[PDB]
Order: structure tokens, then sequence, then C-alpha cells
């Protein structure tokens, strides 16, 4: 039986990973399961939309279609009588005619400077299907999902003859630092950072990743602990290095916007935050949370470390 | 901030901590949806089932015959058939056999869930193939509580954090600047977990003595909520105090007992001159009576455990 840690900034995917374990060892979602985050993909899905649009505003950029100027001020007023778990062809129309509008995809775009969430665009572009009043989210959908965790969950599962025992800490700063303590000897750590943080002006939002990472890494808690460093998001990097330079996060990096180059480099600004080097070692792994298959294979290489540590 | 609160749960598993978290989400934000509520479908069918069970089951251990020996059959379908509108009958005849009946009423002598019954005498409006739990339904739930369930809640200008813990040993200590305690106990466990050391009971109260006198906790307000008192109600009229406290002279009276019990729990505050207990006899299943309790909570807690911010 082995205790494994999700640990890292917030969105940088500890859930995603607990819904990944659950979806490759236990069972997944039942049609039933997914049913359940109707109500938390059209909370996303409106959340993504709203903050777009609220963001027009302050970024200064106006509406492709003038008209939609209706929708906007529909979107609102159709979000508070928002009964959660439905959602209305009505508001599913406004959300549908804005998404698809000029000025609003300019803003989209435009989105590290503000927030958004990730899976803004993911459900957005899926309107149609998540529209419909019968609509059964899939497990994509689910894990897409993003809601702000607290307190510990705990989850289990077994895996090669090994009894899984999770914990995702969610929680405020300081209890959640004060968790982590009580969280001093556990079997593994799995640190998630979200590598498309490097372009967010969020002190900047890949250097807190770090600042994190290093307490948790050097911390003489965790001197047997297996300090497992999950890369992820490493999809949403490189649809966005190509486009926004590494040279915002790390002014000191002389390679190129490239994701194999940019990726590399990141991976050695944690792992060289690691002090005792020539003591324990930092497993690293390349990961899209979202990305099932990828998650069992990064899982496997987890999993074998963690055997042999013990 | 000043007007931050946080509160840990705490308890001995089937006190109500958890009917407690619930109940702060129907009282100080919105309750459980028509959607929420359908997702405890499956609890409510498992519930009833691993109660029913439960219960034939133990009709062996305790050398009980069927009313009706018709039954038996019944009995063996329950089993190698775990909700199916055939479930529902073997469910229904064998929750109405005499035998079972009798078996469920020594229930004290084994275990079972606190909502068996409520359930089972619901079994029709439930097993209904368009059931929509109620609630009430979802309050008198049981699912064992893993990790850390927090809530949160702004009432009375304050806001709240609740904290309920998943066993819980080291981790009830691993929260700071804890404002307050609220400890369950569940009354109605007098006459009965293994049939190890000591009953429930004083399994609660070494619980008790344990937290009311931890020195972590000092500046912590300790609320008691001496719970399932509709439960206790009925068992004191069929079923002596003395099972759990044979020293114990006073009548087998709700009033009476209550005070008792209250006592010995009160009494192991080993520091009765400094720390003050406030006690509150509750039914977490009963929405309006919880509300009341916490109502009274916080104004202790203001009144108490805080600095003069401006709500008192
Ligand atoms: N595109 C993409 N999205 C991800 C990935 N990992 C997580 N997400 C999404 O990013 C958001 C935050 O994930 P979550 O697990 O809640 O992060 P947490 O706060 O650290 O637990 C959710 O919408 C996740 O579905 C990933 O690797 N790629
Ligand atoms: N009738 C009745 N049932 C209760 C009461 N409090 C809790 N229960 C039930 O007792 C069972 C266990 O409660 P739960 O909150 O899970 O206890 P926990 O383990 O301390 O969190 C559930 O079926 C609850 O609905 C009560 O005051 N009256």
């Amino acid at each position: 039986e082995v205790k494994l840690l999700l640990l890292g900034a917030g969105e940088s995917g500890k859930s995603t990973i607990v819904k990944q374990m659950k979806i490759i060892h236990e069972a997944g979602y039942s049609e039933e399961e997914c049913k359940q985050y109707k109500a938390v993909v059209y909370s996303n899905t409106i959340q993504s939309i709203i903050a777009i649009i609220r963001a027009m505003g302050r970024l200064k950029i106006d509406f492709g279609d003038a008209a939609r100027a209706d929708d906007a001020r529909q979107l609102f007023v159709l979000a508070g009588a928002a009964e959660e778990g439905f959602m209305t062809a009505e508001l599913a129309g406004v959300i549908k005619r804005l998404w698809k509008d000029s000025g609003v995809q300019a803003c989209f775009n435009r989105s590290r400077e503000y927030q958004l969430n990730d899976s803004a665009a993911y459900y957005l572009n899926d309107l149609d299907r998540i529209a419909q009043p019968n609509y059964i989210p899939t497990q994509q959908d689910v894990l897409r999902t993003r809601v702000k965790t607290t307190g510990i969950v705990e989850t289990h599962f077994t895996f090669k003859d090994l009894h899984f025992k999770m914990f995702d800490v969610g929680g405020q700063r300081s209890e959640r630092k004060k968790w982590i303590h009580c969280f001093e000897g556990v079997t593994a750590i799995i640190f998630c950072v979200a590598l498309s943080d490097y372009d967010l002006v969020l002190m900047n939002r890949m250097h807190e990743s770090m600042k994190l990472f290093d307490s948790i890494c050097n911390n003489k808690w965790f001197t047997d602990t297996s300090i497992i460093l999950f890369l992820n998001k490493k999809d949403l990097f490189e649809e966005k290095i190509k486009k926004s330079p590494l040279t915002i996060c790390y002014p000191e990096y002389a390679g190129s916007n490239t994701y194999e180059e940019a990726a590399a480099y990141i991976q050695c600004q944690f792992e060289d935050l690691n002090k005792r080097k020539d003591t324990k070692e930092i497993y690293t792994h390349f990961t899209c949370a979202t990305d099932t298959k990828n998650v069992q294979f990064v899982f496997d290489a987890v999993t074998d470390v963690i055997i042999k540590n013990n």
C-alpha cells in the first residue's frame, strides 16, 4: 500500500490526475456518474464565456458583429436565473453567437492577459453537443471539468499488486501548507506544474510554481519521498510556445521558442532547484493530464519507480 | 480576518458529522437540488440493501425463524440477486415478516444502519422506478467519509470553514486556529462498534475526554452535540441506560437519561473552572433543529471566541 500526494499550484492538474486514476484503474465514469458533472460543465462553460467577454471591456475591444452587443447583456441576465444542472437553448444560443464572434475570438486569443479556464475553448466549441437537454457529459468532458478542490480528496485503487492511497490537497494556502506537513513521510509525491503558465503574468506564475517545488523538494519532511514531477499541460504549452516566447517567463533563456527545447529548459529550471542531487533523484514526465492514454503510460512509469524505491 | 470561523467536526463515526455537513449546505447555501438528490439514488438503495441484508444475515446468529416460512425463499433471492421491482418485492415481504421484524428489534445485538427502518418503511415510495430522493433521504444516507471534507458558508456576517476528517486521529491536530469544535455523540448508541472492550458510548466518551481536555484546543470553544435524540427518545422507552452505565439508578425516561449522559460527558472536562462546554441536544437529520442549534452555536462563537469586531 502506497501513499501518493498530489501537490502543486491550483489548476496545475492534481484533480484531473485523480480522475485519470479512477478512469484507468478502478472503472471510470458510468454514464450515471458523468451525468453528475452536467452542472459543472455548464458552470465552467458559462464561466469561460463571461470571463472572455468581461475581458473585452478591460482590454478595450469591440465585438465582431456589432449586434452581439445584445447577446452580451443577455448572457449576464441569463447567467443569473440559470437553473444549475440545465442550460436553456436561449442561453445556449447567446453563448454560441458570442463564441463565433470576431472580436470575442480576438479576446480569447489574448487570453493570457487575464483569467480564463483552460477548458474554455474545449467546451465552447462542443457547445452544440453540450447544449442538448439530454446531453450526457463524456469522460473527457468530466476530465476537462474545473472545480476548486477543498479539504483533502482521497482516492484508492490497486495497480500492480499495489494498494494506492492517493491524496489531492485543496484548502487555503496555509492550512494546505499545514496539511502537507502532516503528510511528511509519504511513499510518493506527484508535484504538478502547468507548463502553459509560463506566459502568464499572475512574480511569474511559473516562478511561483518553482518556488513551491523548491520547498517541497528540499524539505526535510520528504527525504525518503520519491519526488515525482509532472510537467503537465504539455499540449496547451505546444500550441502556446509557437506564439509566446519562453523569454517572457525566463529572460535568461537563450534557446528557441520550440516545444522540445523550451519544455526541456523548464524541466531544467525545476530540476536545478533540487539541492541534494547526489542524494535524491527527481522522476519527471511531461504530461497532458486530460489525456488518458498519456497518463496511463506515465503512471505506469511512476509505479515501476515506486516499486523499486521501496 | 476577524470574521473568519474555523469549525472542526469531531465524534465517533455514525455520530452525525456528515449529516451536520449536509445540513450546512441545506441551511446556509441552497440545499440538495432535484438533480443533486438524484445522485443519491444509489446510496439510498445500497443503504437499504445492506440494511435488510444485515437483518436477515443476523437472524441466524440469534436463532430466529421467519414468521411465514415462505420468506425463506425471498431470503435466498435477496443475496443471490444483490434496484429491480423484483428486489423491491423480496424486500417488502421480508421487511414485514414477523421473525425479521423481531430480529430488527434486537438490532442492538448486531450492526445496523440507523436509517434502516426509515428507508425500509418507505421502500414503496423508494423503489418507485421514478424515485427522486428527498433531502431527508439524502440526510438519512450513510456513507463513510474519506480524506478531509470542507464546507464554506457565510452566516450572520461570519465566514465559516467547517471541517470533517475522514480513521481520524492525528489529523484532528493538523489544524490551526480552530475556532470551535462540534463534537457529535450518538445518544442512541448507549445500548450498543465491535464487542471488544467498552461500548460505543464509552468509546465516544474516551474520544471526548481526549479532545475536551487537549491543550491544543484550549482556546477552542467546545460544542457538544448530544445527537440522534429522536432515536434516543425511542430507545429509552424500551432499553435501560444501565446497559451502558450499570451504576445508573435513575428512570429510563428521555429527560433523566439524557441529563445523565450529559453529565457523564461534561464531567470528563478536567478543567471545569476554565473551559466551558456548550451542550446541545440535536437531531442532525432535522433541518429545523439543526439551524436552530447552529444559530445558538454562532451566537456563542460570536460572544466568546471573536475579537470585538462588530458582530456582538
Ligand atoms: N488542456 C489541458 N487541460 C488540463 C490538463 N490538465 C488539467 N487540465 C484542465 O485544467 C483545469 C485545472 O485542472 P485541475 O486538475 O482542476 O487542477 P488543480 O487545481 O491542480 O487540481 C481543468 O479544466 C483541467 O481539466 C492538461 O494536461 N491539458
Ligand atoms: N434518525 C437520525 N439519524 C441520524 C441522526 N444523525 C445522523 N443520523 C444518521 O446516522 C447515519 C450516520 O450519520 P453520519 O453523519 O454519516 O455520521 P458520521 O460517521 O459521524 O459522519 C446516517 O444514516 C445519518 O443519516 C439523527 O440525529 N437522527
